[PDB]
């Protein structure tokens, strides 16, 4: 695929071992082989998969992700100096030092070269080049991006270069400006990503990401934090939501064909899947809850930060070096998907998952035109952030687009792009609360799954719904398969007057958030659609 002088004209020098398009086989005894140390080691467990440590990250670093500022993307991208979000710029002299870490650290290293594509359709693919040092980072890209035919690999030719540094790190940050000694940067003249510091995979994943969220609206194609699913029928829905409110969960459904679980466009054409595998959460994962996403667990699916007993069995309850274990796996290890190539038509079915920890949300509503864009941009959802100091500290978070972290243009361009989208599919739209309610519990997933069919089957469109006061949402009266109780969030209180305190609440966290976006008169004629309070 590319020869040591090639790799040189990138900046590196020396490599003596070039491991080209490695297979799954190679990886599966590289991440074994007993002589390695630290965080490069995996180990096998009895489902077959291997599993590694990711080091001392288990997320991503967004303090630590810088854009650099030059002609091409000083007046396109959504800055964070100039709302809220992590595109922190950086000099393009700064990035020539930052490269200089890079390149010289995977110098002199036998090297893993993975060329793939990020984008199902030949027209606004990426085609990426990624560059390590540790074989598990080689896997997680293989089993996460678009894996090339052979006659793709032999006329392939980059657009993207993704150099991971992980192994180094950054010692004159402070002189210039920078979080700490870590790095995730992109250079959109050069078209390349570094990364030091962190080992995390999803660096990578969600750094292209990023990265298609800059091009594809700017030829008026949406870009999406969503996961896409499609019926018997053709019928196409998308599931948005920010972490862990369910969209690999419930899109991985037996009565549909996954389209994918996290990333996907939208075109003249339909709704295609930017990725080729799934990184599902495994945090207390049940095998009766979610079959499927278990049932991938096996050899050349790659676990993130599991423990692993003594006798090779997997402890999916313990969260001691994360609550953020992961799973990814190529998507073929789910049985119904969509192939060959991972796309479908327009969505006609638009669901907002939320986990809502203040409990104030209900289960399922129907949103109108308006509230679909002020949810869209409100990008909600909580957590109970004090569980293991024993207090229920419900803390919100407010991330456009569902997805702030990955947005490289102003949420206003991928709300328009959506919308467009949208009306011309003649698509509705859906909030589903998957958190808590006035039990203090989460939802079940067997609701929650009852509520989706309820959704994609017409059912809730022909019921009759009543009005929750303050957020002014559609609710149904009545859903196949769901306790009626639930469907009322004032149900699960002790008295509405519960529930009325904590709606009010959140009601003034959203208002407050949303005052940025009315400064045109689109987004103030958006806070009609909003929740309501004035006292
Ligand atoms: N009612 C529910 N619906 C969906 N998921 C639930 C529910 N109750 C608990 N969960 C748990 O919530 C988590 C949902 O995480 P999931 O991986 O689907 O998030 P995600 O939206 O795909 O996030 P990311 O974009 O980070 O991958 C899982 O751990 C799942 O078992
Ligand atoms: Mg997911
Ligand atoms: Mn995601």
């Amino acid at each position: 695929g590319l020869t040591p002088q090639e790799l040189e004209a990138y900046g590196i020098s020396d490599v003596h071992d070039i491991v080209y398009n490695p297979s799954y086989d190679l990886l599966y005894q590289e991440e074994l082989d007993p002589s390695l140390t630290g965080y490069e080691r995996g180990v096998l467990t009895n489902l077959g998969a291997v599993a590694v440590d990711t080091g001392i990250f288990t997320g991503r670093s967004p303090k630590d992700k810088y854009i650099v500022r030059d002609d091409t993307t000083r007046d396109t991208f959504w800055w964070a100096d100039k709302g809220k979000n992590d595109n922190k710029p950086l000099s393009p002299e700064t990035w020539q030092h930052l490269k200089g870490l890079v390149t010289r650290q995977l110098s002199g290293k036998r090297l893993f070269v993975v060329d793939a594509f990020c984008g199902a359709n030949p027209d606004t693919r990426l085609s990426v080049r990624f560059i390590t040092e540790v074989a598990w980072q080689a896997h997680f890209v293989k089993n996460m991006f678009i894996r090339p035919s052979d006659e793709e690999l032999a006329g392939f030719k980059p657009d993207f270069i993704v150099m991971n540094g992980a192994k180094c790190t950054n010692p004159q940050w402070k002189e210039q400006g920078l979080n700490s000694e870590n790095f995730v940067a992109f250079n959109l003249t050069e078209r390349m990503q570094l990364i030091g510091g962190t080992w995390y995979g999803n660096e990578m994943k969600k750094g292209m990401f990023s990265m298609m969220n800059y091009l594809l609206p700017l030829k008026g194609i949406a870009s999406m934090h969503c996961s896409a699913n499609v019926g018997e029928k053709g019928d196409v829905a998308v599931f948005f939501g920010l972490s862990g409110t369910g969209k690999t969960t419930l899109s991985t459904d037996p009565k549909r064909r996954l389209i994918g679980d996290d990333e996907h466009g939208w075109d003249d054409d339909g709704v295609f899947n930017f990725e080729g595998g799934c990184y599902a959460k495994t945090i207390k994962l049940s095998k009766e809850a979610e079959p499927e996403i278990y049932n991938a667990i096996r050899r050349d699916a790659l676990l993130e930060n599991v423990t692993v007993r003594e006798d090779g069995t997997i402890d999916f309850d313990d969260g001691s070096k994360t609550e953020n274990t992961r799973v990814s796996y190529p998507i073929y290890h789910i049985d119904n998907i969509v192939k060959p190539v991972s796309k479908a038509g327009h969505a006609t079915k638009v669901i907002f998952l939320t986990a809502d920890a203040f409990g104030v949300l209900p289960p399922v509503s129907r949103l109108t035109a308006d509230q679909t864009q002020y949810h869209f941009l409100s990008g909600f959802t909580a957590k109970l952030a004090g569980t293991e100091r024993g207090i229920t500290e419900p803390t919100p978070t407010f991330s456009a687009c569902f997805g702030a972290a990955f947005l490289s243009l102003h949420p206003t361009q991928y709300a328009e792009v959506l919308v467009k989208r949208m009306q011309a599919a003649g698509a509705q739209a859906y909030l589903v609360n998957t958190g808590w309610n006035g039990t203090g519990k989460r939802i079940s997933i067997k609701d929650t799954r009852a509520i989706i069919d309820a959704i994609l089957n017409g059912s809730l469109d022909n019921a009759e719904t009543f009005t929750l006061p303050m957020f002014n949402l559609a609710i149904p009266t009545e859903l196949p398969g769901v306790d009626t109780k639930i469907l009322d969030p004032r149900n699960t209180y002790a008295s509405p007057e519960q529930w009325q305190e904590k709606a009010e609440t959140l009601a003034k966290l959203f208002i407050d958030n949303f005052d940025k976006y009315t400064d045109t008169p689109a987004g103030a004629a958006l806070v009609a659609a909003g929740p309501k309070l004035h006292h």
